């Protein structure tokens, strides 16, 4: 049917990522996304248990898309001659991280614990569903405003979660880790702990920490606000150039930094309501 399902409003963006919709689903009048995708321009590929030809973010998506708040879920999915055309959640009143960061600096303490710890949440799910999203960064997280949540955006980057090395990457380059830029080469989980290093930085300093191919390299770590020592040095544990050197999970989770996390309606009535 299409149009008949969902009414269309305003583009809300587009790029390397297609153009997304903001609309609402006829029916119930559920916000949704209406994401346009081009066949012409989808890279990977992949197939649906039946054999159905599918771009290989939607794949990811059925995957993750089970409940658990944390990641968007992909409602609906459509092919049409030329593209595909994916129907995701959208929350009402929605603000991105890097917008968020950008309105109001760097981020007290308190309030990049709940954040980090939801994304940290958000990414074990992913993981424990067998897939890595690999493009992990600030305009990829999507605050729920009223409700506190985080949500984990655009799996068009991502890839099968396995153990062996990858050799391609199509995410941002100042989130990649220094494995990636010397050698072209990376395993899932460290390159993801690196990037959740850089977004840690990122919301407890307001910018990230390397612009440069030289400084991602050369990992000196300098901060630029006043940061506690227990959160210099988690930041500075996932920033570890060699990959082993890296916390898994766990650690980070386990770290003194990380307890004590408020909920995600706390972190609502006291840091956003």
């Amino acid at each position: 049917p299409l149009e008949s399902q969902y009414q269309v409003g305003p583009l809300l963006g587009s790029g390397g990522f297609g153009s997304v919709y903001s609309g609402i689903r006829v029916s119930d009048n559920l916000p949704v996304a209406i994401k346009h995708v081009e066949k012409d321009r989808i890279s990977d590929w992949g197939e649906l248990p039946n054999g159905t030809r599918v771009p290989m973010e939607v794949v990811l998506l059925k995957k993750v898309s089970s409940g658990f708040s944390g990641v968007i879920r992909l409602l609906d999915w459509f092919e049409r001659p030329d593209s595909f055309v994916l129907i995701l959640e959208r929350p009402e009143p929605v603000q991105d991280l890097f917008d968020f960061i950008t309105e109001r600096g760097a981020l007290q303490e308190e309030l990049a614990r709940s954040f980090f710890w939801q994304v940290l949440e958000a990414v074990r799910h992913c993981h424990n569903c067998g897939v890595l999203h690999r493009d992990i960064k600030d305009e990829n997280i999507l605050i729920d405003l009223n409700r506190g949540e985080l949500k984990l955006i655009d799996f068009g980057s991502g890839a099968l979660l396995k153990d062996t090395v990858y050799t391609d990457f199509d995410g941002t380059r100042v989130y990649s880790p220094p494995e990636w830029i010397r050698y072209h080469r990376y395993h899932g989980r460290s390159a993801a702990v690196w990037s959740l290093g850089i977004l840690l930085y990122d919301m407890v300093c307001g910018d990230i920490p390397f612009e440069h191919d030289e400084e991602i390299i050369g990992g000196q770590v300098f901060f630029r606000q006043r940061v506690s020592s227990e959160c210099q040095h988690l930041i500075r544990w996932c920033l570890a150039l060699r990959p082993s050197d890296r916390p898994t999970f766990e650690e980070i989770q386990n770290h003194p930094w990380m307890q004590d996390v408020l909920l995600p309606q706390e972190t609502a009535e006291i840091h956003l309501h």
